[PDB]
């Protein structure tokens, strides 16, 4: 009943069941990632200038993806803002959740947000990629051996011009074991700024055009956790 000793059940599942057992842990209630709301970061960079002048270029069909949204509460978020939104998750109960919890959206009622059970990996990206995407709890639940391919998904998901918003949380150090696994702002760029191979500036993909620690973050993210924007180029 404690949150270490959910941890520990919820690595346990991941070791024997691998990516299945992520529907497991919502089936059963083991949900300690869960916080019934968006983490506060988000919500005040929206509401800066940076984040005004990005949401008033928006374009009128411009589309938002929440990766491993869980419940949702960032879908739901990007939905009010007039954002067409996708709310993916590899969990059917999750989705399923995310459904209820958002039951009186105006936006889930119109069709506007639109949750669904699918794979980051293995969904079919539309033509027209997705302008905005955010990742909180979803980059730093992947074993490690699946942040190059987040990487590469995300270069494929992000059109050119784009944005990819990183929540990084949790920022722990040297900490081994996951999830939640400790992770940083190198870990991110290195997935996704892909190979280098000539060892060079590695800004091929991407710009970090933005890389603040957070003005109000929730208390026990204190000292954690890192805001990231980014734009994608070429
Ligand atoms: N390949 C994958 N594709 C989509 N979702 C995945 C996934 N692997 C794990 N997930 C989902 O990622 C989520 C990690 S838990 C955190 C959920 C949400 N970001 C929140 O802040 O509350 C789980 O819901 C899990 O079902
Ligand atoms: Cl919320």
């Amino acid at each position: 009943a404690t949150r270490d000793e959910k941890i520990t059940y919820l690595r346990k599942i991941i070791g024997d069941k691998g990516s299945d057992a992520w529907d497991v842990a919502w089936q059963e209630g083991v949900t300690p990632w869960d916080q019934g709301k968006i983490q506060p970061p988000l919500r005040d960079f929206i509401e800066s200038n940076d984040g005004k002048a990005l949401v008033n270029k928006k374009s009128d069909n411009a589309r938002v993806l929440v990766p491993g949204c869980g419940k949702g509460y960032d879908a739901a978020y990007f939905a009010s803002l007039g954002y067409e939104t996708l709310g993916a998750d590899l969990s059917s109960t999750a989705i399923e959740k995310a459904k209820e919890f958002w039951a009186e959206s105006p936006e889930l009622k119109s069709g506007k947000l639109s949750f669904q059970t699918l794979d980051f990996f293995k969904f079919e990206v539309p033509e027209a990629k997705y302008d905005l995407v955010y990742d909180y709890t979803f980059f730093c639940a992947l074993p490690p051996d699946l942040r190059a391919p987040w990487g590469a998904r995300m270069r494929e998901l992000v059109r050119p011009g784009g944005t990819l918003i990183t929540l990084v949380y949790p920022i722990d150090g040297a900490r081994s074991g996951g999830p939640p696994y400790s992770i940083d702002v190198q870990k991110v760029t290195d997935a996704l700024q892909g190979s280098e191979e000539g060892s060079a500036e590695p800004g091929k993909y991407w710009t970090k055009v933005l890389d603040i620690v957070p003005q109000t973050s929730s208390p026990d993210h204190v000292g954690r956790e890192r805001l990231v924007v980014w734009e994608r180029i070429n």
